[PDB]
């Protein structure tokens, strides 16, 4: 199938790549740094330079599947685009087939024990540290998606930690935190890739969200 | 000051443009109908002929206001324009002063006395009429603009009824569905252009949602 890769170049992005060539699909990596692109992707991978906003539903018309791997910075004031990103995609998707996989935040999983998303109970002092920006947002953008019923979405959640790394294996959930076996919670870009593919190539979490961790 | 109409040869719309140009504005009408704009706006006012969907930030950097009258026929299926046109029109205010009126629908009002949108509380018959999937988007239009808490946005529902008509004066409120004297929820085009341009003029529900209704 026809992948498009937002944020291609990026940690998660670059291993989704990677992932999409090894399964034997054909990717268009959509970045803004061509450099980046042959040096982290290869020359050999077809890309399409355009800022993501201004993407069109042309675009987008050859691919089977869109996978946002786009991020923000933190401190730089600019975690809205976690949400414009993504609502921008959905509005490309409408009456399409189109799988399309957000990659979203930890923030919006609850807590061991909980049942509802964790970043209700953040302290106000939270909002002074520099992810709040991001997590808030993309908290937003999980919300965003789920008022599309039309659309084939799946959002992905990452564990706390989400470490560059090669792929072994994953664990998946649904809206909680994973703890591991080291009681730790963290996902490799490697295992993400995996598990986002797997998703690609036999969607189970279509208008859902899942959370993934490393294996034991 | 410029405004820019969204939306501008409908009903709504046509009816901002005039008391936008009554109260000595320079006005650009965003159409896709040519003749349309000619017939209900006048030889006289600025046209951009553009999908509101591909708007860009250039399009509207002269621009001190922009207002969303656009709309979705019934039983199109397509009530998720609603939604679409208001994020990416969020989309480009990301940073500016830019203000923004959206006027949004009845159903995200509480009948007279609740203390929630009245969408809630519809049967599960409601999804088969014609008038829903608008009114849905329309609530999660509602929703999608309170998770912007950085942008210039207004909103503004209109009572039950939203009958072509003069300005006359109006009544507003907050979130609770208003009714006259004569038992009745109704605004005329002309009172939601008089509210929408006094919000222009002097903002005071910036990054909240009133209600009008006509006068009695
Ligand atoms: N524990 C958690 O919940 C955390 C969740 N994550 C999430 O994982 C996802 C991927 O994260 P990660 O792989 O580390 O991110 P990266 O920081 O590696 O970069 C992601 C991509 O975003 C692109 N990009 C960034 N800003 C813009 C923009 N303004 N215009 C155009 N493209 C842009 C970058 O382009 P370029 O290469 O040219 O710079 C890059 O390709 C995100 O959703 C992030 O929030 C990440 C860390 C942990
Ligand atoms: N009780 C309530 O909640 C109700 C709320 N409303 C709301 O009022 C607002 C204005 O409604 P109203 O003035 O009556 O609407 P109209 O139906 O008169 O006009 C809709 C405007 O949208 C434009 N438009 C429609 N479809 C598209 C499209 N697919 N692409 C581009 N432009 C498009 C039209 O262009 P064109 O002229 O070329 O067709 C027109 O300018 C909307 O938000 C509507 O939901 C209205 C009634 C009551």
């Amino acid at each position: 199938m026809k992948i498009a890769v937002l944020g291609a170049t990026g940690r998660a992005g670059s291993a989704i790549v990677a992932e999409a060539r090894r399964r034997g699909h054909e990717v268009l990596a959509v970045v803004r740094d061509p450099q980046k692109a042959a040096d982290r992707l290869g020359a050999t991978v077809a890309t399409l330079v355009k800022e993501p906003l201004v993407l069109t539903e042309a675009d987008l018309d050859s691919v089977d599947a869109v996978v946002d791997a786009l991020s923000v910075p933190w401190g730089s004031g600019r975690g809205y685009l976690h949400l414009d990103f993504a609502t921008h995609l959905v509005s490309l998707l409408r009456n399409s087939d189109t799988l399309a996989v957000f990659i979203l935040g930890s923030a919006s999983l609850a807590m061991p024990g909980a049942d509802h998303p964790m970043i209700l109970d953040f302290p106000e002092s939270a909002a002074s540290q520099p992810w709040y920006d991001g997590a808030l947002y993309q908290y937003y953008e999980y919300q965003f998606l789920q008022m599309n019923a039309n659309v084939n979405w799946i959002g992905i959640s990452p564990s706390e930690a989400f470490p560059s790394g090669p792929a072994t294996s994953y664990v998946a959930g649904k809206d909680t935190l994973l703890v591991g076996e080291d009681g730790q919670s963290h996902i490799t870009t490697g295992n993400m890739a995996l598990a986002i593919l797997d998703q690609l190539e036999h969607p189970t979490a279509i208008r859902d969200r899942i959370v993934v961790r490393d294996a034991d």
